[PDB]
């Protein structure tokens, strides 16, 4: 099972990054999961979609077409989805038959904030509608005062935190 990781942060100590790259090593067996690059993608005109697909975009809706699942990081910036994020998912989610369409997929999310993303995921949520994404619903990460979740680099010391990261992808396997 293929799973296409989606970090919603371009910052190199990004926490939704580190959860990723973590989670890479807490797949059960079967599966994998393969980070999409969007640090490429430019601010979305339709002017500029009408002459084509700018190549990082077409890159990250190849790697959807060939996932058989999503896993999104989504950073929470001002009650919502971090713009980035939004607007990677605004250039893969125009037509021809946009790849999200029929994925399975599982959200996460960690902010230095009390809630853990938990505004940016029921916000992305809704976007997945329109798009006819299937989520999770259990269980949910929301890694909370993620400054002190992780070390060096970015492993995790919130072994609750990994152990629900576990869940969620024992879940899109099954």
């Amino acid at each position: 099972i293929k799973v296409l990781g989606i970090s919603g942060s371009l910052r190199s100590g990004s926490y939704n990054s580190a959860a990723l790259q973590e989670a890479i090593g807490l797949v059960p067996p079967g599966m994998s999961i393969e980070l999409a690059d969007i640090s490429g993608i430019p601010l979305y005109n339709e002017d500029v979609y009408a002459l084509g697909f700018p190549p990082a975009v077409e890159r990250f809706r190849e790697q959807i077409r060939a996932a058989d699942a999503l896993l999104f990081a989504t950073p929470e910036y001002n009650y919502s989805m971090a713009g980035v994020l939004k607007n990677a998912i605004d250039w893969a989610s125009r037509p021809p038959e946009q790849p999200f369409s029929g994925k399975p997929a599982a959200i996460l999310g960690a902010s230095a904030g009390r809630f853990g993303t938990a505004r940016a995921q029921y916000h992305l949520r809704q976007t997945l509608v329109f798009l006819d994404v299937h989520p999770l619903n259990k269980p949910e990460v929301m890694i909370s005062s993620a400054q002190n979740a992780f070390d060096a680099q970015g492993r995790l010391l919130d072994d609750k935190a990994r152990e629900l990261i576990q869940q969620q992808l024992q879940a899109l396997q099954l």
